[PDB]
């Protein structure tokens, strides 16, 4: 099945998922000089005060921090969006070394990691219906650089030892995703896709300009996770990023001057 290796990685995905070669694939390189400021874009509204995290999962690709999305509890609105998008999960992509790991790039710069907060459009009722729509999802992407520790990340890091291998989950309640946001909500936005199979072209991307800082020790803990299941040959969970895809007929817009 698909993964990140030589024999199953991103260049192979098109054989099982032909949209991999589609017109609105993600990630992309953000050319800061050509992204145009759009004064019609609104500030982003991130309302995570009532978010209810439930569980962390090692799905064999990354780990997912899952939320209760059975009410409007943690919603994204504004920005480029029409209507209301409910938080369902977050996860990261990261490298083997600090010089790689992000999916989006900024003027070809790769960050050490990238966080994706995934939200679905409430007008379609559930996530599975939403991913069938061109405006079904809004993903907030946040870059990570290595420097000072992010105190709001440590609870995540803490738990990873308990979910080392594929298929392991653990209770993960009361985690506040606000502690993962940078100070500014300035962003770039463009229409794209999920960055893992099935690669559906259902996402409005909102990529924050300001990275968060995490410590080397925090990231090193991500790199101790395993892509394999229990008792199988160990293959470290690193380099679980899809490279930049062709921009094609798209515009990237900036919220800021």
């Amino acid at each position: 099945h698909w993964g990140y290796g030589k024999h199953n990685g991103p260049e192979h995905w098109h054989k099982d998922f032909p949209i991999a070669k589609g017109e609105r694939q993600s990630p992309v390189d953000i050319d800061t000089h050509t992204a145009k400021y759009d004064p019609s874009l609104k500030p982003l509204s991130v309302s995570y005060d009532q978010a209810t995290s439930l569980r962390i999962l090692n799905n064999g690709h990354a780990f997912n921090v899952e939320f209760d999305d059975s009410q409007d509890k943690a919603v994204l609105k504004g920005g480029p969006l029409d209507g209301t998008y409910r938080l369902i999960q977050f996860h990261f992509h990261w490298g083997s070394l600090d010089g790689q790991g992000s999916e989006h790039t900024v003027d070809k710069k790769k960050y050490a990691a990238e966080l994706h907060l995934v939200h679905w459009n409430t007008k379609y009722g559930d996530f599975g219906k939403a991913v069938q729509q061109p405006d079904g999802l809004a993903v907030l992407g946040i870059f990570l650089k290595v420097g000072s520790a992010k105190p709001g990340l440590q609870k995540v890091v803490d738990v990873l030892d308990s979910i080392k291998t594929k298929g392991k989950s653990a209770d993960f309640t009361n985690f506040d995703p606000r502690g993962l946001l940078p100070e500014s909500l300035d962003y770039w936005t463009y229409p794209g896709s999920l960055t893992t199979p099935p690669l559906l072209e259902c996402v409005t991307w909102i990529v924050l300009k300001e990275p968060i800082s995490v410590s080397s020790e925090q990231v090193l803990k991500f790199r101790k996770l395993n892509f394999n299941g229990e008792g199988e040959p160990e293959e470290l969970m690193v380099d679980n990023w899809r490279p930049a895809q062709p921009l094609k007929n798209r515009q990237i817009k900036a919220s800021f001057k």
